């Protein structure tokens, strides 16, 4: 069983991004998303599965998704944004298990990544704890 | 654009429900979950998606997933529950859109829905406001 | 430490009770209030203190504060309702430390307490976990 | 009726503040939270009460309580930090009404304030409405 824990930092009082989907990929026996302690918590039920949140600032149509995984015993993210409206994060989860630049960033294995927006606006994820069973992630929005 | 705001009654104190996953379909420009007040809030564009509630209780190994949309103009529903555990809500949410035994319960267009567990455990879905945009339903763990 | 981990409990589909209030005494070193796996969970930093929780179902025009704690080692609850618009939870949690009729509620050290409203309505507390650091109780609404 | 509507912006990934206490103070009817759309909602039947928010970074030992309120029918707002274990959101906000270091603040009617903890780390509220029956802040934690 593998927990990842993330902690969401909103930077600027420029928009307002709030929670609007969690998802879990079926691979791996599932998972599920837990609210623990102000934090967002991913259990998965071995390695090879994933999950998604997306978020959304209605204020100036801005949108992401980001995922957590765990591929091949080492865990691996990734963000998606400038979102058309079809790609929910049901969609993009899904995307992580077929399409070759999506199963790229899930091979990738990273502690840490970062992607922009069209908007000139700047998402991260990075793992503050790399190793092990509970992981722990901060997912900063620029 | 629709709202679907869902009170959750869990009514008996024989193990425990937890909400896990929240999903929601691409089609009709997608939608979004937000909790309001207590309640479960999905907003969708337009008629023609849907989105998904899953709840676990870990003490009991029991789960269901709630599906709530709008067909054709009217609202829907349905529970699934005996869940294996590849049949997360994203699963589930898209079957919707694809799987005869799951479109044909969306085409019927329930204002009500009530089904049991291999276990005796009754779910059910009751809408209180039927008609016009911003719809209401309980959804009852029995 | 101690923790209490409560699990509501709603019955009946008649009203709709929402949290709409926590709060922590400041004896032996304070508490906190968490929402953990969709239970509500009071830490406290030794004996003698408590925490308390109000709900309020704006549709029928009803409310309760129900309060936790450890008095000499030993898990007390009470709930307090017929409450009039001046008793908040913040007011209700302090009586608990001076008004002798509360003082005794605590004194009582109860593992489950129940009591009813002007209309009709029971509340109920049960502790399943009576001993130990890390205690666990139903908050059953009628 | 008033409400104030709160955005939360947790800015740096150093520590990590969470929700540990929400209360509302017994005059003007009283008042009550709710999470609405990622946000905290204090409601008040009228002028002269407040709510108080408490957050607490566990991994750096920092804590602050944040109140909002309405006094005289204008806004008013302020934040208490290097707290002591027992000033509790319970504690913190019942001061305003009877201690004259903290009756001052809420007579000033703010429409911002800041305040920086004994290790460096501001905290400030920004109200963006600051007029009419439905005010907006912005909590931002440094
Ligand atoms: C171990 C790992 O991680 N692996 C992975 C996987 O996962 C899996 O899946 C399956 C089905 O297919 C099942 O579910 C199980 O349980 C799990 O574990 C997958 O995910 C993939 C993607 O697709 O990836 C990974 O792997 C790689 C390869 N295939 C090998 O094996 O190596
Ligand atoms: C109107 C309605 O409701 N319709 C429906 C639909 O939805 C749709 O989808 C599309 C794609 O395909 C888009 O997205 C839009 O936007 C919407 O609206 C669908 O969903 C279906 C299922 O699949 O169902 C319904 O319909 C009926 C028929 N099929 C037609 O099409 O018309
Ligand atoms: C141990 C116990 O539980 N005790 C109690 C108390 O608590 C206390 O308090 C104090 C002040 O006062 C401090 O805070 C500390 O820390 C704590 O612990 C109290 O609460 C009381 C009520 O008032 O009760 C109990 O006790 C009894 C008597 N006093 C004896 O001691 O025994
Ligand atoms: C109008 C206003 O805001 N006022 C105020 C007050 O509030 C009040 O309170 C009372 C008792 O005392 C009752 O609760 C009512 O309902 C209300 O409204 C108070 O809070 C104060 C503080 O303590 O402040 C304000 O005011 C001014 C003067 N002091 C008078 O009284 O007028
Ligand atoms: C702007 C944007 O969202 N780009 C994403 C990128 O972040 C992600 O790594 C990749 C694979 O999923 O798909 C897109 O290229
Ligand atoms: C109807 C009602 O709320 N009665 C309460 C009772 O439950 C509580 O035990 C006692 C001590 O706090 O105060 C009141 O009598």
């Amino acid at each position: 069983t593998y927990t990842i824990s993330i902690r969401v930092y909103q930077t600027t009082p420029k928009g307002f991004f709030r929670p609007v989907e969690r998802t879990n990929w079926k691979y791996a026996n599932g998972g599920t998303w837990d609210e623990v302690r102000g934090e967002y918590v991913l259990t998965m039920g071995g390695s090879g599965t994933s999950g998604s949140l997306r978020f959304v600032s209605s204020d100036t149509d801005e949108s992401f998704v980001a995922t957590f995984g765990v591929h091949n015993y080492k865990r691996w993210c990734d963000i998606v944004t400038n979102l058309t409206n079809e790609q929910t994060a049901l969609v993009i989860n899904q995307e992580y298990y077929g399409v070759p630049i999506r199963d790229q960033a899930r091979e990738n294995q990273l502690t840490s990544y970062n992607v922009a927006n069209a908007k000139g606006r700047r998402f991260a994820i990075e793992y503050t704890v790399t190793e092990g069973d509970n992981l722990k992630a901060n997912l900063i929005i620029g």
